[PDB]
């Protein structure tokens, strides 16, 4: 579900503010993307957001209320080895943009950037 | 999901050993069970029992697949407010379950009990 992606993102980057920081980043980051991807982070979102597209593939896996299970090994992220396909599916999606958010610089310059006219 | 419940269990009841314990014990607990509840405890399956066949009222709502969100607040259990809604169900069926096997007497002579002459 959505609320435990930036549970996700907070496990990785805890100095972070989730629900601020990756809303309205660049052309992906925040619900949309449309264009290319203004930086490495906003890949990050777009990949994601493609990951969310795939999981749908799976019959009744409704990605941002859909619950998974995963524990947060102290800035190390896991995925319960026992979530459904679907679940599991999503966890990943998510895993896997966290760590990527995690290595991707921010650049104050993207927030809020103006996708009605960049994007 | 099953997991859960078993994690729920340990948790209300300290000490516990819910494969052990609480399987296979009444006509109700564990398996799937059918008669005359033999028991306080027996009942309290019943009514979990009850309760997941009134889970699958909701399209794609198998209980023992369904991975909810839950915590075990030192004895007592919190079912997560942003659980989907099948999610919500199956996590109170199971809560409802902890508390109930908590406040009931445990009887040693029904555990194992031929449920073929006894239900
Ligand atoms: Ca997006
Ligand atoms: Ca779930
Ligand atoms: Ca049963």
């Amino acid at each position: 579900a959505l609320w435990q992606f930036r549970s996700m993102i907070k496990c990785a980057i805890p100095g972070s503010h989730p629900l601020m920081d990756f809303n309205n980043y660049g052309c992906y980051c925040g619900l949309g993307g449309s264009g290319t991807p203004v930086d490495e982070l906003d890949r990050c979102c777009e990949t994601h957001d493609n990951c969310y597209r795939d999981a749908k593939n799976l019959s009744g896996c409704y990605p941002y209320t859909e619950s998974y299970s995963y524990s947060c090994s102290n800035t190390e992220i896991t995925c319960n080895s026992k979530n459904n396909a679907c679940e599991a599916f999503i966890c990943n999606c998510d895993r896997n943009a966290a760590i990527c958010f995690s290595k991707a610089p921010y650049n104050k310059e993207h927030k809020n950037l103006d996708t009605k006219k960049y994007c």
